[PDB]
């Protein structure tokens, strides 16, 4: 056994199939920072912590004792609970489709939000500083007339040059910011066929996040790291329901702050 | 012999090679349901229903015991009756072209035209729900100046991506909506070639329908379950005339509400 | 894991194979039908209902298509749910015989009734015609002189005969009426050794029937269709008792209504 006791779970080896084919399309297709951070791990369940190499000075132990206490950012875990039906897990074995995996998709959806809100908003209570804070770079502010965003992301990758930060670079876009770069057109002509060609790197939808990133995929700049990948386990059951959980635990290091522009909403 | 009872009918083997020609490539030139839906069998004659997997609950038949019923749904078989005439056949080991497969053409017409108004506009006395009736998802409609149709398809495109369905999308159009399509440009842009890059699937033909659609073809949301394919079988002839008939039985099953959104027109 | 969850029942595998032997020895004992019917499966759990072959008009989907939707029976699952005290199961780890499977019997007679009076007696809320209702011989009556018995056998045997059915014949008495032809005796000559002769399949103990049946067993004429045999599953525990079930899942098919007289109490 494990500690996701999985084997005490009243759920079907096809159900947890489907459970799983589930969470992973649901997260990787939510999931915006695995695509442009560098992904070091899961370096498994005993880490707890990252060395920052830093050292912090500390009230000396005695009489010309020199006594530095050495730096680090602890892992969080993060755990979404979901509750699936019984009925739908049975049905798994009778060979169904059309089982109610939305508690699954929308647990998968909320725990996506927030790692990228992790990642790029910060997270205080976790000492994850974030990208957006993290950024040295002028704070731009996207348009209300998305026929500007490439002029506002022009300036950003001249920004980038500007600091020294290699390509290729890469832009994510919250949700309708995406759907506007999406839909336009600059005198007919495919404003997105624009973008591909100011951007070198990727444009990526990013729900989670807040205005717009513009971010440079050399590496080395950004590394999340991953204690325990995504991770299905049991909590209890009852006549009619299976209480899940999905659970991950990691910390985001923000390690070139010239290396990212934050474009405000 | 076979209940097609092809063997009973005075059709020459050179005019059934014509015949099932003619059928084939009519039927694959309307049918637009079997580009989008995974296509499961033809699992044979014997096949009268597909499991659903679900339960329903039915009056006990004794004291302390639980009865389920289970669900199933019907297969329904379609037959369409066309009528050739003896001269075009027997024209045909004379080595004849041009003999007159109009009746085979319009009934292959017919046939795909209600399989796929059967699909995805719902067939409510063969209990098919349709992908339209099995839309979840918001009803957007088309406008009058088909240059706003970018608009309402990546409209579409991130309702999906906002319900977290993956691509790769696709698009269908009714017969005059892609006319419609066909001619459009934007400032002299070929707005089908801005349709070629928002939508990164396929945008298909589909003169069976009202307004559109705009579907994941991921796979596993949309399931045609053939009983038997398109199949060519004899029912009487007379001096001048041999009674055929185009049949096929299917069921549609629609596993992710999800997954569709419903352009009316 | 399975649908039973039989890992998460609090059941040693020496009170597994207990619970088993008694179930199936119980089971076994009180089962009439899969002596005479002919007994197809178990199909699997992904069977939901069997192909009649029929078909069944309805309305058209359009303009000159024919539509059939295509006849079936559904399978109906029976299930009856049983508790073992706890007491008795850790028992039987310790080498015990007499632990109380009181409640595994009362189901498993339960079920096998249920079963019976679906075959024989009809179970309307299945569809399931039953042999009784599905007879189209003269339903005959049992006399209150068990020494009349051989006489109504031998007039529904020449009406076996007349209908032009094959034997070999069998009889099957209700439990009362198969107590009344094991006592008695005509002018001191054991009557079923009479019976014996009259009849030259068997004679069968039916005690969920009501009256009785005369039945050819040549085959072919009735068809019980296993979707699963009977399984043995875990519903909950407490700390004192193992709420368990008995389930089956199954449909009768009357192929030949004349292959049966029905003998009324």
């Amino acid at each position: 056994m494990n500690n996701l006791y999985r084997e005490l779970a009243p759920v079907t080896d096809e159900a947890w199939g489907e459970i799983e084919q589930e969470a992973t399309r649901t997260f990787k297709r939510h999931i915006a920072g695995r695509r442009v951070v560098d992904c070091t791990g899961p370096t498994g369940a005993t880490t707890a912590a990252v060395s920052t190499g830093h050292l912090l000075d500390v009230t000396s132990p005695g009489d010309g004792v020199i006594a530095h206490l050495r730096d680090s950012r602890p892992l969080v875990r993060l755990r979404v609970p979901f509750t699936i039906t019984r009925d739908a897990i049975d049905d798994v074995e009778r060979g169904s489709q059309d089982s109610d995996w939305d508690p699954v998709k929308d647990a998968a959806k909320k725990l996506a939000f927030a790692e990228d809100r992790a990642i790029f908003e910060g997270y205080a209570a976790a000492n994850i500083q974030g990208i957006r804070a993290g950024s040295s770079n002028p704070g731009l502010a996207l348009p209300d007339d998305p026929r500007g965003y490439p002029d506002v992301i022009a300036q950003a990758l001249s920004e980038l040059r500007l600091a020294g930060v290699d390509g290729p670079y890469s832009v994510l876009l919250s949700a309708d910011a995406y759907t506007k770069v999406s839909e336009t057109t600059e005198h007919g002509y495919p404003l997105r066929e624009h973008l591909n060609r100011v951007v070198d790197g990727d444009i990526i939808w990013a729900p989670a996040i807040d205005g717009a990133f513009v971010l440079s995929t050399r590496g080395g700049d950004f590394d999340l790291q991953l204690g325990t990948d995504v991770s299905i386990g049991y909590s209890s059951h009852d006549a009619d329901t299976v209480q899940l959980y999905l659970q991950e635990t990691f910390t985001f290091l923000n390690y070139t702050a010239e290396a990212s522009v934050a474009l405000s909403a």
